[PDB]
RNA sequence: AUAU
RNA sequence: AUAU
């Protein structure tokens, strides 16, 4: 039997968004870039938020890290990226990712399910870097890296502080 | 209907004791305190006691943690302490403290529910320090700082160190 | 008999070679994990029990000992808290780690603890191969092949 | 083997 | 996600 099928098409913001663990919570932060000369790969630190940087806040686990990459309307070359470990010639990093993000594919994503589970959110702003390339020369504000990291959600969010 | 009620007095040793969590056990250390001039806080770095230093024992997690403090029957201004996360300015310590140890009040105690729960105990010794203050100049002696540490009880001593 | 392993942990086996230094010093070696274990995720795969050898060269003549235990100031001063120590001039040429270092992560195995070696004798570069066995966890990525897109 |  |  052949089923006669008809594509419906989608618009942009019309992907499936996908839900939290539960019992986990998405948050997402923003890395502007650095300025670089064509074909340059450069290196951008995870920076913690300020709610997850307590220290009961800071040993929470991840479990679901999707990357983004926001590039301006008027970026023309290649770029590229992915969120692997602190690599020793940056671009490297390429050469192993297990998903990288390249803005020359019809979604400039990156998803990490099972590759940096259980670790710790303070282990994750250590033991890992995110690294961009693009075959043109970037300016201090061309893209900026989106990075969504599901954890475990907070206690404190749950009461207030006491007094006494 | 009014219910009369009397206060029956009680005497020094006579308070609760706080028991422990099942699976858990209390250590406790004494600090003693250097000497420093009036209305100076110091800093007092929080270190580990023998059983709970060896690898092993160094990673269990820690629970409530209480502060005490035993100043000597000579002293006389205000004395105050709390744990908080390495301050950058000593002083700042009682502006985050979640609880402090006024020797102004009744019960000269801090503790610390819900907060640093989790910590290994090896985070305790490395990101949180003690803070002391005092209203007039102290000398090595007083002040002795105790501190008392819920923990996963150690899997450890409970084997002797083997043979051969 | 040979010692099995856990349930659920494998042992991984690697070598490390030795350093070409003078007589009666203590030198010290490195840990450093083997490639498959080399992951972010394998990383985080806990301890179990941790064996040492000492494999030396046929004509090493003099004493040669090596212990695993945590970074020292004093290099010498490890084998004073070695839980366990390797030595030639014993039947056994081995240092086995039962309940010592149980909860570790492989990480933590890299960075908070470290190998010494002394010997009465000078050695060369590659006198004495360090063999360290470690049980831990086994991963569960060997399962999967590495996605496609 | 055990533990959370 | 797994899986306990």
């Amino acid at each position: 039997v052949v089923q006669p099928v008809i594509v419906e098409p989608i618009a942009s913001g019309q992907g499936k968004a996908i839900k939290a663990w539960t019992g986990y919570s998405v948050s997402k932060w923003t890395a502007s870039c650095a300025a670089a000369e064509a074909k340059v790969t450069s290196a951008i630190t995870i920076s913690l938020p300020n709610e997850l940087s307590s220290e009961r806040n800071k040993q929470l686990k991840v479990g679901r890290v999707l990357l983004w990459l926001g590039l301006l309307p008027s970026v023309s070359g290649t770029v590229k990226s992915c969120v692997t470990e602190t690599q020793t010639t940056a671009a490297a990093s390429f050469q192993v990712a297990l998903a990288v993000a390249d803005n020359s594919k019809d979604v400039v994503a990156a998803m990490y399910p099972e590759a940096f589970k259980g670790i710790t959110l303070e282990q994750l702003a250590a033991d890992l870097t995110i690294y961009l390339y693009s075959s043109a020369a970037l300016t201090e504000g061309d893209v900026i890296v989106h990075l969504e990291v599901e954890h475990v959600r907070p206690t404190f969010d749950d009461s207030f502080t006491p007094v006494y």
